[PDB]
Formats: structure tokens, sequence, C-alpha cells
């Protein structure tokens, strides 16, 4: 019952992109909580939720940001958890600004980046479940299932 | 003695790179393994390695690659465990075809993705350390350790000659 | 009858793409079969499918794929047939991603990538014509048709 | 020994790229004929090689250029055989400018293009090779041999120093 | 009465962005001819009528497209002429590959290049007046009255 | 001699760069502190930092950082005084990396951003010398003798060897 | 009640961006004056303005312009008060021209830029506060009211 | 005697560059200055430059910058000359910063763009040359023998070594 994923992003224009990892952990029954935690506007917020984290219960941290995305990095600066990276599209560049700002961590900080927008997203909560699955056996078995339906209901030939 | 995590590279040229993921498992002593396997030379050889990681008891596997880089993902695509992925440096575009090719993977095969280059490859192993810290107490040890010392030992100003 | 030209893509969301490619070929009416193969959702269906290409008579293979494209490269891996790339224009980054992941391949496994979108199906149909042309008196004499019905149909001066 | 093959370049510079192309066809035993032709110095020398390739008995058209590289669609705008572009790298912006120019040509004319320098050069041969080998027996037994040995010649680990 | 510019294009598609160089030119009350020639589909038209261009009287050529520009170039390699190019906004990349494709001539045949899209074929329609105001005094006096206007109308504060 | 302007940066590679800011406020006369202060690997140096500028007298902070460049931005996220970010140049993306992470903050929080590497930095010291001149007429003249040298010391014609 | 802040943009194009910045200004109470200034249409009236900007009263300059945007540079040319650059989204690079064109300034004449579009407009507003609160207790009350009031709204959780 | 073409350039930096534009005008006889002209630096300069450059017999300007290259166009936005402009390599975005801050030149004042670097430079003086030409027959004979001459001296084949 108690959360063992954290999905956080800097605000509500975020949700409609982290929504699909909040779905996705849902859909593997896989206990979550999902907030709002902002590197720019609630630093100090952000601190305390990184680096209370492992003393939670918290065993991954899934944050998502546009633009100059620092919530990942600095989140992962606070916590010894694994940190992944969901890069929001932006509306100018793309997501390449939210892309370059996550990834390109320096050696000793690290953050498992995803692909930009709903993709990563949803990317994001199959790591972390894949992460989960490697002490959790009930969990590593829907997960089997899981990627066990993707790969069989691909169909033959487009419509 | 039996490896937990997998480091495998497409090419002998990657090892200038991936050898930053090997030398920090070892630092924390994490038992793993490294070879060569390519996806566009060995595809059946990756198709093999990486749908038999689980059961040969690996629970994280650091794949590098440059150029068009493809072996992360496929090795996701034959594997439950979390891929961890490495852009390597390429030599026109700076290991930005190496980074789209590997981070940019449609929904349902995830790639956690690192830095291009060495730095890359240092997270990748560091990465790998906070997953198996998770259901190992003496390894979170050993890496709260690491990061206590990593940030003591940062200078409070510059040599400023 | 038999298909000499295999048409593959990732997913259904390739079509709207993909499609120009088919219509292409049989446009010139060259057998052909449309496929939907999955290089991360599907990868022994590829291997399978790429592996036994040649055997089963085609002569050259078309793969369609956005973001992270892996299918033409991986395609390429597997088969000694052609393989032409077309890059599917991607939501955040326009198919730059898919172009880079599918024209840069290492020296060893080529695959012919054409334009980005709509324009690379169709040409990656016209550039599998110009193969098959090499061989085929009809179709050659088809596709000369082809071309200068192209070149004489362009307008002199805009509406 | 008549030519199957013809290897296009824009100049000189451009031959340190595309003689890798010219190496490989060479290897495969392909009769081929190497050349330069400008799209902007020589454009009648251009329209004259590509509208008479068919009839002179070339298969396919290799073409490398970098910067604005026209080359490779022209050639492909005057003749009905399949043309493969090699982006040759440029200063500035690393084959960037090359690629661009060569690979997103409108529908209607086509260009089958490789990566950026002497890999896509390598590669273009290749690629023609395996075109070639469509209706030629002793060739595809060439290339059957060529990729296995590439493939059975890959390490299973990289020398770790 | 006689054209001493030649605008031409790659296709009907261009013409939503050369109209705007076509635009320019008769305000002015520049004599020109406004064409449609395609590169990579009408390359003997393209050369034929860069080849005889200075003979007909053109004294500057406009040339604008997209993708895999290569319209202006080739035109400048086969007439004296001066070529101006205009890169047009492609739907996947944006222009980026019409600019590069135009811009990044090697020394030794020139183009000189305006911005991707409306503006530029503005500029080249401009270009070209400047270009044909030094040895046409009418000319001048108008472009300079043209320019006058566009300085003294520019407002000193938004609506 | 208390600094009213402090200069901050990741690490001691980026001293290379940011010696220029240090360099130029000396030159005009501004009092300054420089230090290291890593945002990913002393986040809490970071904080306080920031947090007690104000009331230690700073009145500008001079931020550089590479590739995923934070400093800047969270810098400015805990301080009311302006923060100008100097991108420093990376090894891999050149600094495109390093600008982006700087200049796209989103509204709220800012970070006046210079050039990419040493003209950045100069230029930071240029403009929090431009700010803090609004209140300092002995700088201020200072800074206008240095702008009217500048302009007065550019040369008429190139030495065309 | 005399403005101490300048606000400028090339056109009424940029308003849509360049609005933000007075938004937030006018917010915070701080005078200032909104105008239309073009570098390139109205270069005299741009020399004259950042000429005499100090002499006028303004502290800082907030220059907003899109594309080949030279407003911001050419005005820190003219002016020893400190210049913000604001980079207008432009219609097919969005604005990654605006941003070269403006950040890139080479040691000796800065531009603090802000990011592209309407964030950068309200930063640019706000680092124009940040600088003029060094001096105005008044003013510097109320900006971290401003940012006190920023970071306690931010929500726990998204709707 | 008098110039009819004017090179400017922002410092004795771009000179490397520029210096293929004056060598290819004195090549043709076309008479011209060579100056420095900083927009940054030297703004008033430069509108005095470009104001008088009609009345002072000249009829095209080519400008060279790099970075945030303001020279060609605001030099454009004084004159009613037609104005080419040369973007300058630079060092850390290769020229990509100047290219896009010459060329995207919003309708009503353009800059006639050349490629980055050397060759733009090169280019820059051709495209004034053909532009001199169209009213000066002796010009636009050496013109027409200069481009005749490059397309003859294109070699037919490389030298494979």
């Amino acid at each position: 019952s108690a959360p063992v994923v954290g999905i956080i992003m800097g605000s509500q224009s975020d949700w409609e992109t982290m929504r699909h990892a909040d779905a996705l952990l849902t859909e593997l029954e896989i206990p979550h909580e999902t907030l709002i935690v902002s590197a720019h506007r609630t630093p100090d917020r952000l601190a305390d939720y990184a680096r209370t984290a492992a003393e939670r219960g918290l065993n991954v941290i899934i944050a998502g940001a546009g633009g100059a995305a620092h919530l990942p990095g600095m989140c992962a600066a606070w916590t010894r958890l694994p940190v992944l990276g969901v890069p929001v599209e932006s509306r100018a560049l793309k997501g390449m600004d939210s892309l370059l700002s996550i990834v390109q961590m320096p050696g000793g900080v690290p953050v498992g980046t995803l692909a930009i927008g709903a993709s990563g997203a949803k990317n994001a909560a199959l790591l972390a479940a894949s992460i989960l699955a490697l002490y959790n056996p009930a969990l590593a078995a829907r997960l089997e299932t899981w990627r066990a339906l993707q790969t069989a209901s691909v169909p033959n030939s487009p419509i």
C-alpha cells in the first residue's frame, strides 16, 4: 500500500505527459505517489522530498520536466535511489532542451533518461517496474505478462 | 562471483568509453561480465544474450553503442531486465546520433539513457549500483559511502593559479 | 504474383506514411507484401522475417519506423538483400531522430535511406523499382514511362 | 571488364572518403569506374554522365559530395538507375549539410543515402553489391561469404588491456 | 517590358512562398517572369533556362525550393548571372534542410541566400531590386521610396 | 573589501572559462568572491550559498556550468538577487547542452544568460558591472571609460599581411 | 512615474510575446515605457533610443526580437545600461535563430539573454526587477512577496 | 582606382576568412576597399559607413562576422546597396550561430548570404563580381573566362594514389 515509486513533475502543465507514467504503474498495481515538485519554484520542497525518499520507503523516483529541466538532476543529487527522468516536450524546442538538460548529467550523479514526451513517461514507469521486478516475484510475473501481451498484440498487417 | 550486471558494447572501439562503467562496478564490488555484442554484425548473438540474461542471473544490462546505436534498444526488446544505454561519442555527429538512437525508444520498451561518452558510462554503472542497492544492504552502504565521499571531496574554491 | 518487395513498418501509426510506398508499387504493378513488424515489440518476428526474406523470393525490403528507428538496421542485419529505410516523422523531433537512427549505419551493414516522411516512402518504392528494373525489361519500360510522365507533367508556371 | 557500377565524386578532396567504396567493390570483384564529376563546376558533364549511364552498361551509381551536396540528387534526376549517395563529411557542419542535402529528396527522384563519411562509402559499395547480387549468383555467393565472415570475425569480449 | 528578373520554383507547392517575391517585383514595377522549373523533375528544362538566361536579357534569377533544395545551386552552375536562393520551409525540418542545401555552396559557384520562407522570398526580390537599382536611376528612386516608407511606417508603440 | 559579486562554478575544470569573469571584475575594481559550488555534488552547499547571498551583501551572482548545467538555475531558485549564467563549453555538444540547460528557464525564475565560453564569462562580469554601476557613480565612470576605450581601440582596417 | 525600464521590440508581431514583460512590470508597479524600435527598419531610431536611455533615467532595457534578432545586441552597443534580450519564437526555426542571434554576443558588449518566448519575456521583467530591487527597498519587498507567492502557490499534486 | 566594392569585418580575427574575398576581387580586377567595422564596438562607425556607401561610389558591400553576427544585417539597414554576408566560422557552434544570425533577416532588409567560412568569402566576391558584370562588359568578359576555366580545370578522374 505504501508507495514504492514516486512520480514528480514541475507543474500541472507536465501532467498531460506524466499521467502516462501514473497509468502504467496503476495498471501493473505498483503502489506509488504522484506529486508536483518544482525544482525552480519549490527548491526546498524538492530537497526535502529527495532527501527523505529512501526513508519513506520509495525505491525509484520518476521525475518529469521541460525546458531547462533540472528536476530529475537535482532530485538525483539528494537521493541514493535510482532517478528516472522524463523530458517533457517544450513548446519552442520540442523537448530538445528538456532532453539535453536531463540526459547530460556529469559523472557521479546519474539520471536514467527516457524518450521525450508520453513515450518517455510510459517507459519510465516500465523501467521502474523492471527494477522493482528484480525483488518482487509477483510483480515480475505481471511485467512478464504485460510484455508478452504487448508482443502478442502487434497486428501482422496495417488496416 | 556470478555476474549480476552485464556490460555489452558493439566493438573494441567502444571500450575506451565503456571501461569507465567496468571500473566503477569493480570499485563498488559488483560482480559483472564484459562482452562485445554487435547488434548489426551478430544479431543472433544479441538475441540469445538478451533472451537468457535473466535466467543466467543478470539483474541489469549496461549497453553502449555509437552512431546508429541499436544495441541498447534491441537488447531491451528481448529482456524484461532493466537496460541502461550509454551513447558512445561518434566522430562526425559527436554522439548526437548515438543519443537520439538510444533515448528515443517508443513507449513499451525502455532504455534508461545516460550522457554521451565517459560520463554516461560511469553513471550507467552508478545507476546500476543504485538499482542493486535496493536489495543489497552491503552494497547500499558502499554506495552511500561513495556518494558521501564525492560530496565531501568537492573543493570550496578553485585554484586560481 | 509472389511478392518481390516487402514493405514493413513498426506499427499502424507508420501506415499513414508507408501507404505511399504501397501505392507506388501497386501503381507500377510490382508484386509486394505490406506488413507490420516491430523491431522492439516483435523482435523474433523481425529476425524470422529478415532471415527468410531471400528464401521466400523477396528481392528488396522497404522498412519504415520513427523515433529510435531500429527496424531498417536490424532487418539489414539478418538479410543479404538490399534494405531501404524510411524515416517516419516523429512528433517531437520531426523525424530527425528517425533519420539519424536509420542512416548512420556503421560500415558492414547498409541501409539505403530516403527522406523523412511521405516523400521517403514514395522514393523507397521508386528506388526498389529502379533496382528490380535492372533485370525486368517490362518493369523497366513502365518505370521509364513513370519517370517520363513525372517530367512531362510539371507545369511551366504556377497557378 | 565493363563497369557495372559507377563511383563519382565532386572533387579530389572527396577521394579520401570514396576510396572506401572503390576498395570494397574491388574486394567483391565488381567491375566499376571511378570518376570526378562536379555538379556545380561541370553540370553538363554530369548531365551527359547520368543520361548515358544505362546505355553504357552501368547498373548502379554511387555518388559522393559534401556541403551543399547536389551531385547524387542531380545524377538521379537524369538516370533511371538506382543512385546511392554518400554524404562526405564537411569541415564546419560535420557532414550535416551533406546529409540533409542528399537524403531529403522530394518524392519522385530517389537517392539511397548512406552514413556520413567512410562508413557510408563502404556501405554504398555493399548496398550496390547486394543489388547486383540479386541477378549474379557468383556475386551473391561472394557477398554471403563476406557477410558470414564479418559476423564470425566479431570478438566475444573486449581487450580490457 | 522584357523580364529582367526570373523567379523560378521547383513546384506549385513553392508558390505560397515565392508569390511574395512576385508581389514585391510587381510592386516596384520590375519586369519579370514567374515560372516552375524543377531541378529534379525537369533537369533539362533547368539547364536550358539557366544557360540561356543571360542571352534572353535576364539580369538576376531568384530560385526557390525546399527539402534537398538544388534548384538555386544548379541554376547558378549554368549561368554567370547572380542567383539568389530562397529556402522554402519544408514540412518536417522546417526549412533547415532547404537552408543548408542552398547556402553551403562550395567556392566557385555562388548563391546569395535569403531567409527561410516568405521573408526570404520578399527579400530576394528586394535584393534583386537593389542590384538592378545600380544601373537604373528611376528604379533606384522607387527603391529609395520603398525603403523610406518601410522605415517611416514603423509604429512607435504596440497596439 | 566585502564582495558584492559572487562567481561560482561546478568544478575546477570550469575555471579556465570563469577566470575571465574574475579578471574583468578585478579590472573594474569590483570586490567579489570566487567559489566552487556543485549543484549535483554539493546541493546543500548550493542551497545555503544562494539562500544567504543577499544577507551576506552580494548584489549579483555569476554562475558557470557545462553539460546538464543546473548551477545557475538552481541558484536563482534560492535567491532574489539577479543571477547571470555562463554556459561552459562541453566536449561533445560544444556547450549547446550547457546553453539550453541555462537559458531555457521557465517563467518565474530568471537567469540572464551569456554566450558559450570565455566571451560569456567576460560579458557576465561586464553585465554585472553595468548593474552595479546603476548606483555606484565611481564604477559607472570606470565602466564608461572602459567601453569608450574599447570603441576607440578598434582598428580601421585589417592587417592584410 | 518616469520610466526606469524600457521594453522595446522590433514590431507589432513581437507584442504577443513582449506583453508578458509589460504585464509583469506593471504588476510589480515598476514605471516603464513599452515601444516598438526596429533594428533593421528604424536603425537611427534605435541608435537615438539606446544612446539617450541613460540620460532619460532608464536603468534597464528589455529588448525582444525574432529570426536574425539584432535589436538587443545593437541596443547594448549604444548604451552602458544592462540590456536583457528576449528571443521571440520564429515561425520556421522556433526561436533557435532568435536565441543564437542574441545570446552569442562577443566579449565586450553583453546581453543578458532569457528563454525563447513568453517565459523569456516574463523572466526579463523579473530579472529587471531583481536588478532595480538592489537599490529600491520598497520594490525589493514587493519582489520578495512575488517570489514567495509563486513558491507557496505551487500545488502538491496534479488535478 | 575608386572602390566599387566594400569588404568589412568585425575584427582582425575575421581576416583569415575575408582575405579570400579580397584576393578574388583583386584577381578579377575589381577596385575595392577593406576595412574593419565592429557592429558592437563601433556602432556609429558602422552607421556612417553604410549610410554614405552609395554616395562614396560603392556598388556592393561584403560583410563578414561570426557568432552573434549583426554586421551584415545592420549594414543593410542603413544602405540601399545590396549587402552580401559571410558567416565567419565560430569556435563552439562552428558558424551555425553566424549563419542563422545573418541569413534569417526578416522581410524588408535583405542580406545575400554565402556559405560558412572561406568558401563563403570567395563566393561573396564572385557574386559581387557577377552583379558588377551586369553593367561592365570588360568585367563580364573576365568573369566568363574565369568560370569557363574553372569548368575546364576539373579533372576527369581522381588520383587514386
